[PDB]
């Protein structure tokens, strides 16, 4: 029940990371 | 409804999916230009 | 509840729209 | 519990926050260059 949505929030946030090391590396990759 | 957020859930999900790749082609394009 | 869980999620995927017209836009601006 | 959930949802939504910002620069970067 609620184990499973914390679960999956858990992971959404974990490709939120992965969202900003990448726009961490296009900012590098510009200026 | 304990239904309607395994949905949406499902489709933030997948919206991240395409924004990774969407910010990883870009990525790619910079790394040659 | 659970209804409070939602209507976060709806919001959450709101911000996830945006950021793909914004990268959107990025893409435009590059090639 | 329901309330590991909240502070998860709000941590979710400051990364939003914070990659629409950074997203937003760089459009406005290259929005000149």
């Amino acid at each position: 029940r609620m184990k499973q949505i914390e679960d999956k929030l858990e992971e959404i946030l974990s490709k939120l990371y992965h969202i900003e090391n990448e726009s961490a590396r296009i900012k590098k990759l510009l200026g």
